[PDB]
């Protein structure tokens, strides 16, 4: 029943603002300014002005890396929200978020993204696009594949009450592989879908099949981070004196 269906809308929006610091309400207010304006970082000295404010290469590096390690954190903290979710097998939690946080950190980063570059700590900053493409060997073409990404699902104008249910959706997949009990992952994803379906319906009532352009978003994601895992794995060897955050490569397995 529809009412239902909306108090769980209403219950996953609440628990998003509580857990994710950056919204996209706020990236775009920040994106689109004149209250706090950010630093626009876009070659090596400015960001070498970027601490009197707020190699260069790995130091990007392990800038995204501590990111994200916070970002999981802020997604673990979301996941328990999800009615059902702490109450699944914990193998089968630990699965859950283990191929479900990278997917979350794309659909996210998107937030913090126009075309020209990407939101950083805490909104404070802004790298640009050009700038991160221009860094040596791998380095380079880390961001660019998620820019790409962020124009295109950034054109489905969503908003962060829609984005709480998405990322919920993702979370609870029941495809992921080594799952114990597929089916009562199944159960709540269904009804979550069903809340996704009737929020997308009444928050964008003139957007046709959004439902099914959202969902069909899900292979983009699947693959950037599989181009990611690759990088990854280019750098580890390159150079074997820097060292990925162990919550980052337990997730990576
Ligand atoms: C908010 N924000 C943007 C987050 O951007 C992310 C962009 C990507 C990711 C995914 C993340 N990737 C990395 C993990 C460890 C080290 C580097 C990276 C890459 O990201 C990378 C590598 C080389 C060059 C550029 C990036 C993951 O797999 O956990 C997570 C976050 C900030 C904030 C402060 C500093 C940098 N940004």
């Amino acid at each position: 029943e529809s009412a239902d269906l909306r108090a769980l809308a209403k219950h996953l929006y609440d628990s998003y603002i509580k857990s994710f610091p950056l919204t996209k309400a706020k990236a775009r207010a920040i994106l689109t300014g004149t209250d706090k304006s950010p630093f626009v970082i876009y070659d090596m000295n400015s960001l070498m002005m970027g601490e009197d404010k707020i190699e260069v290469a790995i130091r990007i590096f392990q800038g995204c890396q501590f990111r994200s390690v916070e970002a999981v954190q802020e997604i673990t903290e979301y996941a328990k929200s999800i009615p059902g979710f702490v109450n699944l097998d914990l193998n089968d939690q630990v699965t859950l978020l283990k191929y479900g946080v990278h997917e979350i950190i794309y659909t996210m980063l998107a937030s913090l993204m126009n075309k020209d570059g990407v939101l950083i700590s805490e909104g404070q900053g802004f790298m640009t696009r050009e700038f991160l493409k221009s860094l040596r060997k791998p380095f380079g073409d880390f961001m660019e594949p998620k820019f790409e990404f962020a124009v295109k699902f950034n054109a489905l104008e969503l908003d962060d009450s829609d984005l709480a249910i998405f990322i919920a959706v993702i979370i609870l997949s029941g495809d992921r592989p080594g799952l114990l009990n597929v089916k009562p992952i199944e159960d709540i994803q269904d009804n979550l879908l069903q809340a996704l379906e009737l929020q997308l319906k009444l928050n964008h009532p003139e957007s046709s099949q959004l439902f099914a352009k959202l969902l069909q978003k899900m292979t983009d994601l699947r693959q950037i981070v599989t181009e990611h895992v690759q990088l990854l794995q280019v750098i580890k060897k390159t150079e074997t004196d820097m060292s990925l955050h162990p919550l980052l490569q337990e997730i990576y397995k």
